[PDB]
């Protein structure tokens, strides 16, 4: 018997936000880092990590040239981040909305060990997400991010883990599109070991049906949801070079048998890569010879942002330059996001 | 860890042939009733079931006119058909074979009973299906069915049979695909009762997430494979009327909630239709503007040629005008996966 | 492959805890309630909720004769009631294991609706829930108690609810498990609505063979973990009327298709039955002429403190006399643990 | 909703038959052997297998001294044996059931390769099982065997053959339990490789945990079935020693964690033991100081009759002496399935 989860209003603004951030040319700035990541991200530069150079970095991040306006469609959020002001005084939730951008925010509460199994965790967060999400829908966020870890190892991922974090992750989207919040599932596997592509295609391929048989079953929209993926790539340890096309035929290969059309889009992990190879897997991703339903894109915390945090050295007279940086790396992952990208 | 299943040439062998049946304008002409099913067809008419009427019943069907060459793409047999010849001396497979058509044959054993469930039946079948399978790829058949009976009630389809019925599918397609026959799942819901489109849509939506998430844990090739699904429609109790273009939103809509973009093509029931709503049906849902990345085409065993056995009338010197009455529903059908087709 | 969740030391320490709570003669006070229950429990007296009379009628519970001493081997409390003194100046957790007993207390967060279904809800409290039981293990409590809730109805518990519940019981039953503290798995199924003996029983059974599979897939160790069940009976709408030894054969046959023999004691609820029924149930259940592999005692909020709380009266001097009411009723539940009772 | 897979009658019928099998001092002795394998024992000794001699020898088997009465409660038999008449004139099934014993058959159809897995097989014979059945019914069979196949390796038993032959032996019962006919699950691990008592008792939970979650899917009757597992005992290649009673304890660890009590019996393997060690270890299981609340008992082919066929030496005057081996070995079965047997 059919109970609607929801009713075709809330399914239509649900869609329409959905469609607003993966359009065409468009992708995301992954800004969500907590206090520990952007802290060792400080120390690495040299500053300490103080609430003002949290905020003065932000807002270098996002008060950067109207050049970025076709460029990111949205930008993911701290908890912290939504009630800072800018010095103009505006809020950083009106300073992404004045030119486009759709606010998201990171709503899990980290990872929490699973016994029994070989390093192996699922992730955190659930409770009073409803309130906290119906809040940050009166703040002005219109979607959402949920982070799992997966590692490929000598006998992991698991069933457990993939079950547990496939159940948990179609738990949090029920709960965010309850609040008319679009959730974005974000299945992680780590690039960590020594493993072919054939291995990590395998790995995500499993993991990618179990996410959707899990979805299928909590009842979830797929048309009000976005995908994080990875790229399929080898492991930091696997001797064995590939091309970039190689990776994109996996990539697209292991996304074309699981991901059925009516997600609306795709935006990829940065994931350890450097900050070409994630522009440069991008855009030979969006050149694979095969038919692909959905929006491939972008959604790139580090990748983005690393020379611009470089350049930037702590001190606030290289802001412009630092912002300069940003700029070019957000207008090539636009190109990349689009199959024009020549380095 | 990953122990490949079928070899890099086992995997194009089974994607060509996969590609060669759903070929644009292309379908499937399903023969594959059994004694019974013939019988009662046969006694409809009034013909005696005796093995020379069947034998020329299925001779008009496959020695037609030429113009069917780029209409039909496949024809399912029976077990019986591969070893009747036609009165030329040619067999129904080198008959079929000779104007561009791929032979199939119906390997399952019929239905039985599910204890616990109200009126629930799984398929049978398995036993020897390896031999069966190599025995029938030496005779000349290069894919295979496999029919599941779903039916919506008071309670039911229940998650005992639609998992086992899954499970079986997924077998099946494994025994398959290891002897180099493409297998084409055949998850078909009951149009019995009284249901709206909201109740059917659910219904297939469940089941064609549990297929395909069966298929995924039994390491299916799905890109050389094929889907044989029910059209969306309401019961036939059911007293609310809906326009040809609700049907194939609603079918479209719940392809694309499960069916990865992967398998090759979808080849549709006609499930107690007449003749002409499945062309008119079947061309609506190929003018649906929504993004459908697979082939959508016909298998239609009675919309074929119920007019052609009666005009048949069990006599000889009809049959060229009875052959004529299934050459115009064979070429309104290929309208009909083309989105041309106007009645 | 095998790694251990739990070494050998924590594995006895479980095992002796659960063994020192259901031990023969012994069973479960509840006084769990949180501020909302107990405060419609003091307005249905005619007491205003505040934290002196809940101290005060806790003190009442606790500090009773010392007769209760071979009848109460485990208490239940709230997170506030472990942090409150009595009046001669030790602490609840004190007062609790000076005469024998073991400190439980209270661990999830309330239920939370499951978009979709028709009225189902999961339940809360799994974040933060390792410090939160380091914590509780460091003020003297040594088992918890989480409480799922399912109802029988149209189409319900459907497959998504109980999956769901039986997943997160078994995750909350890890957590513990690492902690040192012994779960008490609570599936409570409503007893409201229409339904017989049968339909009871068969939910009962399909509800704790997947809460016993989910606890086999998070690798948890079964002889240290308590389960806390309904006894198999009648909706409060249904019309035909049971003995007392037809719900006991009921609920002894539901519990022995289903609950493996490594579990240390099944505490039954008291889920809205009057005060004797409980106690001639639980009786009735013991005096089943089967096999009954594990300790079969009661969990008794209401059934144990409904007297005691109305024969209080909200004044001081009325004291023993209530505290004198809780103690028959204590020592009557320990001879329906026994099987000895007669009323 | 509740649709009884069997009436109360069916039910009494199938639990007083599965009392009468594992009654206790009694056994199974497994004469189940097909051609292939009672070939090769025939051409170890040094006879060629024809009808006669596998007739002649079974009716050394069968048509021993009556002091085997109170120790063989069941015989399992092909599908050959029971068509067979002894030099008496009676058939098989009556010289079994003269003498207190239960008629039963092998009816599975061998093992099928799992493809995409390492080496890993399900089972065969679904296909006309209900006919099959009800055949056998009327000819004097009461319960039947299917036997399933599993070994321990670098990552197998994988999900993927766990679930599979749950399912199928789910079925079979199910099967089964409609005709009147007890089934006995046989899970059986394989000894094969170099692996603890650790890992074949992790392995052992999970395929126990999983083989009863599927039958409670199936709506199997608990009390008319029989399980049919092996001895917790570690690998051929591995090089620790472990003794009886470790073994002994493993057992019955892993059987008290998974085996809910409502199973009439447990009978165990053989499985390539010795024909002394395996009295040895069943009479240890059978005084482990835990609750067992089933009856244990053993299942043995080889270890009833090794020195029985060894003795025979293929010509008939050795008869008696080798039916008088036969004899010594069943009663001590007898006393290792009552604790009292002493070498």
């Amino acid at each position: 018997h059919s109970h609607p989860a929801l009713t075709p209003e809330q399914k239509k603004e649900l869609s329409d936000i959905a469609h607003r951030i993966v359009a065409p040319g468009k992708g995301i700035l992954a800004a969500d880092e907590s206090t520990g990541s952007i802290a060792k991200r400080l120390q690495s530069i040299g500053t300490e990590n103080t609430e003002e150079n949290r905020r003065f970095y932000r807002q270098l991040l996002l008060t950067a040239d109207d050049r970025v306006n076709p460029c990111i469609g949205g930008v993911i959020l701290f908890h912290e981040t939504l009630y800072q002001k800018a010095d103009d005084g505006r809020p950083f939730p009106q300073v992404i909305k004045s030119k486009g951008g759709v606010v998201g925010i990171k709503v899990d509460k980290g990872v929490v060990p699973l016994a029994g199994t070989n390093g192996e965790t699922t992730t955190q967060g659930l409770d009073g997400l409803s309130e906290r999400c119906a809040q940050y829908k009166k703040d002005g966020a219109d979607f959402a991010k949920w982070r799992c870890v997966l590692k490929i190892g000598e006998h992991t991922p698991s069933a457990l883990a993939i079950m547990e974090n496939a159940n948990v992750l179609a738990r949090y989207a029920s709960i965010c599109q309850q609040n008319g919040i679009v959730p974005i599932v974000e299945p992680e596997i780590l690039p960590d070991g020594d493993h072919d592509l054939k291995r990590c295609q395998y790995v995500t391929e499993k993991v990618l049906a179990a996410v959707y048989k899990a979805l299928s079953d909590h009842h979830i929209y797929l048309e009000g949801t976005l995908l994080k993926p990875n790229m399929v790539t080898p492991g930091h340890a696997c001797t064995q070079k590939y091309s970039h096309e190689e990776i994109a035929m996996a990539t697209v290969t292991a996304l074309r048998r699981t991901v059925p059309p009516a997600v609306t889009g795709v935006t990829f992990l940065s994931g350890g890569q450097s900050e070409e190879e994630a522009s440069i897997n991008l855009n030979a991703i969006n050149k694979c010879p095969l038919l692909k339903p959905w929006a491939l894109t972008f959604s790139y915390g580090r990748a983005l942002q690393a020379s611009a945090l470089k350049a930037w050295g702590g001190k606030k007279e290289n802001l412009k330059a630092a912002q300069e940086e940003y700029v070019k790396r957000a207008l090539a992952n636009s190109l990349a996001c689009q199959g024009k990208y020549t380095p």
